[PDB]
C-alpha cells in the first residue's frame, strides 16, 4: 500500500514574523508561569494541581529547574494528605521524576486486610487520580496490587454522569492512560479537548500552552519537509518498489521519542536511521530469497563499499545509501567533534540485520523454537537496541560513558524491548500465522508451554506488565545515567502502546499525525 500524504508535508514555509511574534509573547508568558511556579504560600494540592497541569500542556520542559526543586522539597517534607485525590497525585509526580516516595501513603486508603475502602468509590477525582498513578508502580508497590481494578471499575461507573469536560477526561483516561501515552499526542488532546473547556482553565497557562504547541509545530513540519526532500531524492518509491512508503510514520516516532527543539538534530538523525532500517526489513519479510539475503547480510558485517559488486543491483542501492547515511552523520557530528560515536549505532544495525537473516532461515525450516530461544532473537528484532543508541547521537550531551553504559543491554532499555516484541507478538499474530510464519512468538509459547492461544497472549502480557514495572523502577534515582538519556527509552516503550492499541495499521497513526503535524490548535 501506497502513501496517502502525497507530497502533503515535501514543501513547508514558515511565516518569518507569525514565528517572532509568538516567540516574543510566550517569553513573557514564560516569565509569568515561572512566577507562578516560584510563587510562595502555596497548599500541597495547589502546588501539584499547577505541575500536572503544566505538564499536561505540555510546557513543563520550559521549567526543569522550577519543578524539579518543588518535587524534592515535596519529597523530603513528607506530607499528611487525607485526601485521596492529592495523595495519588503527589506518588504519581514524585515517581515520575524519580522520587521514590514510599507507596504506604495509600495504606491509610484501605482497610485491614490491605484493600481499598470501596466508601472511596464516590470520590471520582480522588479515583481518576489513583487510577493514573496505578500505572507508575514497580514490583515493590503490592500495596497497588488492585488500584487500577478498583479505580477502573467505579470511574466507568461514574463516568455516563459526569459534568464537561471532566466526563471526557475520564473515558479517555479508561482508554489511555497519562503514563503510557505519547507526550505531544496526550498534550493535544488536554489543551485543545479538556483544558481549553475548562471553566477554571488559566488563561495565561492556556495561551501559553496553545502558542508553543504551534510554534513547535512549526519546527516539527520544517523538519518534516527536510526529511520528505531528503527521501524523495533517494527515490526508493520507483528504484525499491517493494519496500513500503511510510517516511511520515517514521517522523511520528522520532517525534513520540522527543518533541523538544534542542533535539532538532537527534530527530532528524532517528528519522533517517527509521526509515533506513524499514528498506532492510521489507528486504527480508517480502522480497530477496536466501541466498540473496545471506550475500546482504554478510555485507552489512564487513561495512565496505567493495562488497557491493557482491551483491545483485537491488540490494545494491539499499546497501549504499546505509554507509552514505553513517557518512552523514559524521559529518554532523564533526562540528561537536562527536564523530566517532556513530560505530555505536552501526554495531546494533548489524546486530539487527544478523537477525533479520537468522528470522527467514527459521520461515524456511518451518522451525517453533522454544521460548527463551525465540527471544534470544526476537528480541533484536523489534530495532529497538538500534534505535534507542540511534537516540544518542544527536543529542549533543551524550557520552561514551553513556553510550558504553547502554551496550550492556540495561534493564531499563531491555524493558521497553521485550514490551514492543510482546505487544507486536500478540497484534500482529493472527495475520502472520496464515503467512506461515510459525517463528512468531505466540506460537513458540504455545508449543513450549502447551497452552492456548488465549493462555500464551495472557502469558505475554504479563511479560508487559512485568517490563512496565522494570520501566518505572528504572526511573528511580539514582539513575545509572542522566534521565534525558532514559526518557527516550520510555518513549520507545509509550509510542509501542500508542501504536499497537488493543491488540490495524497507519489507520491508527493518521488522527495523531493530523492533530500533531497537519491541524495547528485554533486559538
Ligand atoms: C512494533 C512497532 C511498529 C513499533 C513502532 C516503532 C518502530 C518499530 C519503528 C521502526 C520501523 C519498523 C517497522 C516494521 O514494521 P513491520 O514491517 O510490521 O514489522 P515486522 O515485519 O517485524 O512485523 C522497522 F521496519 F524498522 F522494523
Ligand atoms: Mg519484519
Ligand atoms: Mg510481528
Amino acid at each position: 500500500s501506497p502513501s496517502l500524504w502525497g507530497d502533503q508535508f515535501l514543501s513547508f514555509s514558515i511565516d518569518n514574523q507569525v514565528a517572532e511574534k509568538y516567540a516574543k509573547e510566550i517569553e513573557a508568558l514564560k516569565e509569568q508561569t515561572r512566577n507562578m511556579l516560584l510563587a510562595t504560600g502555596m497548599k500541597l494540592a495547589d502546588t501539584l494541581n499547577l505541575i500536572d497541569t503544566i505538564e499536561r500542556l505540555g510546557i513543563s520542559y520550559h521549567f526543569e529547574k522550577e519543578i524539579d526543586d518543588i518535587l524534592d522539597q515535596i519529597y523530603n517534607q513528607n506530607s499528611n494528605c487525607n485526601d485521596l485525590c492529592t495523595s495519588a497525585l503527589q506518588f504519581r509526580l514524585l515517581r515520575q521524576h524519580g522520587f521514590n516516595i514510599s507507596p504506604e501513603i495509600f495504606s491509610k486508603f484501605q482497610d485491614e486486610n490491605g484493600k481499598f475502602k470501596e466508601s472511596l468509590a464516590s470520590d471520582v477525582l480522588g479515583l481518576l487520580n489513583l487510577y493514573e498513578a496505578s500505572h507508575v508502580r514497580t514490583h515493590a508497590d503490592d500495596i497497588l496490587e488492585d488500584a487500577l481494578a478498583f479505580s477502573t471499575i467505579h470511574l466507568e461507573s461514574a463516568a455516563p454522569h459526569l459534568k464537561s469536560p471532566l466526563r471526557e477526561q475520564v473515558t479517555h483516561a479508561l482508554e489511555q492512560c497519562l503514563h503510557k501515552g505519547v507526550p505531544r499526542v496526550e498534550t493535544r488532546f488536554f489543551i485543545s479537548s479538556i483544558y481549553d473547556k475548562e471553566q477554571s482553565k488559566n488563561n495565561v497557562l492556556l495561551r501559553f500552552a496553545k502558542l508553543d504547541f504551534n510554534l513547535l509545530q512549526m519546527l516539527h513540519k520544517q523538519e518534516l519537509a527536510q526529511v520528505s526532500r531528503w527521501w524523495k531524492d533517494l527515490d526508493f518509491v520507483t528504484t525499491l518498489p517493494y519496500a513500503r512508503d511510510r517516511v511520515v510514520e517514521c517522523y511520528f516516532w522520532a517525534l513520540g521519542v522527543y518533541f523538544e527543539p534542542q533535539y532538532s538534530q537527534a530527530r532528524v538523525m532517528l528519522v533517517k536511521t527509521i526509515s533506513m532500517i524499514s528498506i532492510v526489513d521489507d528486504t527480508f519479510d517480502a522480497y530477496g530469497t536466501v541466498k540473496e539475503l545471506e550475500a546482504y547480510t554478510d555485507a552489512i558485517q564487513r561495512w565496505d563499499i567493495n562488497e557491493i559488486d557482491r551483491l545483485p543491483d537491488y540490494m545494491k542501492i539499499s546497501y549504499k545509501a546505509i554507509l552514505d547515511l553513517y557518512k552523514d552523520y559524521e559529518k554532523e557530528l564533526s562540528s561537536a567533534g562527536r564523530s566517532h560515536i556513530v560505530c555505536h549505532a552501526i554495531e546494533r544495525m548489524k546486530e539487527v540485520v544478523r537477525n533479520y537473516n537468522v528470522e527467514s532461515t527459521w520461515f524456511i525450516e518451518g522451525y517453533t523454537p522454544p521460548v527463551s530461544e525465540y527471544l534470544s532473537n526476537a528480541l533484536a528484532t523489534t530495532t529497538y537496541y538500534y534505535l534507542a543508541t540511534t537516540s544518542y547521537l544527536g543529542m549533543k550531551s551524550a557520552t561514551e560513558q553513556d553510550f558504553e553504559w547502554l551496550s550492556k543491554n540495561p534493564k531499563i532499555l531491555e524493558a521497553s524491548v521485550i514490551i514492543c516484541r510482546v505487544i507486536d507478538d500478540t497484534a500482529t499474530y493472527e495475520v502472520e500465522k496464515s503467512r506461515g510464519q510459525i517463528a512468531t512468538g505466540i506460537e513458540c509459547c504455545m508449543r513450549d508451554y502447551g497452552i492456548s492461544t488465549k493462555e500464551a497472549m495472557a502469558k505475554f502480557q504479563n511479560m508487559a506488565e512485568t517490563a512496565w514495572k522494570d520501566i518505572n523502577e528504572g526511573l528511580l534515582r539514582p539513575t545509572p545515567v542522566s534521565t534525558e538519556f532514559l526518557t527516550p527509552i520510555l518513549n520507545l516503550a509509550r509510542i509501542v502502546e500508542v501504536t499497537y492499541i488493543h491488540n490495524h495499521p497507519e489507520k491508527v497513526l493518521k488522527p495523531h499525525i493530523i492533530n500533531l503535524l497537519v491541524d495547528s490548535i485554533k486559538i
